[PDB]
């Protein structure tokens, strides 16, 4: 508001305050909520672009305009933007939604076999894990785990996350009443309980091998 | 300009975006050019207020609004975002323009006494040295040394100086003609090239164990 009037007043001043605004729009994320403009900034913002991808794809899922995924997806060059063992469940669960966008992470930098760990109980926008407290109940998985479990994941992710060598006999701890078991990606197989997709996916894993 | 439009679409996102258009006219410095949106900028973002403490002097000089730099003044608590060290000679030279910034950074880490290091030969808006290349011949100064022959730096900033323990004979390395030599903050007092200012810098630090 007060920055117009103070922008009118040095015109000198407006080219910098026109590559700043494009900074702070690339850096929010806000620029992936109209892909037009997300494909310029990775053409003339390799720096920038590159360095705000965590804050693009939560712009451009919340969007829900898949094609700025791919533009993210394409221009990523490698996954260090996106450090798996920090990331909150949140976004790692909503990355597995982009099959192209899993696949250039799983080959620059994601180990598909890497132990994911939050908390058990959560309560009710943070995407990287805060040690706010240690003394509470963790909970272990993997991506498999998760992409077999949730309706919201594609087939096609299970079938990146076993392409790259995700191993579908991971296991690990959970507890059902009182009593502490493996869980693994196959689990219970003959169940009026499981959706027509998570039938599917079971299938797909149990006939990778073939 | 196309980000009204996106804007003008999801309202939601108009919150986020005023908080970061403001924290990129922040760390831009440009706000510095209008002193009553400094001063909201201190008392309601003081993380990012002082971390872009650099910036901000520097649009304040150019601004020429003093009132600026008395704000940036106040509201310092310590000189880390001014390393001394790193700093270009432009930037020192004229943060000595205002003694009061000066005493306040004096006060909360820097070296009155620290030996100063720039190229020799200049060529022609950084604020931090770069070491593009290390072969260059470099000359030494001091804030003291500095202070005593620039004509646009005020009698008050030696006062302050020497106040915080400036060596009045602390001498660096120059050439006359071949012949090497050192350079103290008192050189030539018997001259018709000393300007009126400089003269009287002089007698200030001959009179101050007075």
């Amino acid at each position: 508001t007060e920055i117009d009037d103070l922008l009118r007043k040095n015109p000198e001043l407006q080219k910098e305050w026109k590559r700043t605004v494009w900074t702070a729009a690339i850096s929010s994320g806000v620029i992936a909520y109209r892909p037009p403009l997300l494909e310029r900034a990775f053409r003339e913002f390799p720096m920038e672009t590159a360095k705000s991808a965590l804050n693009l794809f939560v712009a451009a899922h919340k969007s829900k305009n898949r094609q700025s995924v791919d533009i993210i997806t394409q221009n990523l060059k490698d996954a260090k933007t996106f450090p798996l063992g920090q990331l909150e469940e949140e976004i790692v669960t909503d990355i597995l939604k982009y099959p192209n966008l899993l696949e250039k992470l799983l080959q620059t930098g994601w180990n598909p076999n890497l132990i994911l760990e939050w908390e058990k109980h959560k309560s009710l926008e943070i995407l990287i894990k805060s040690n706010g407290k240690e003394f509470i109940e963790k909970q272990e998985t993997t991506l498999l785990i998760l992409a077999m479990q949730n309706d919201f994941i594609p087939m096609e992710t299970v079938q990146i996350l076993l392409k790259y060598g995700a191993d579908p006999s991971l296991g690990v701890k959970r507890k059902s009443e009182g009593k502490e078991y493996l869980l693994y990606p196959l689990a219970n197989i003959n169940s009026n309980g499981n959706t027509i997709l998570k039938e599917l996916k079971q299938k797909t894993l149990i006939d990778w091998k073939k």
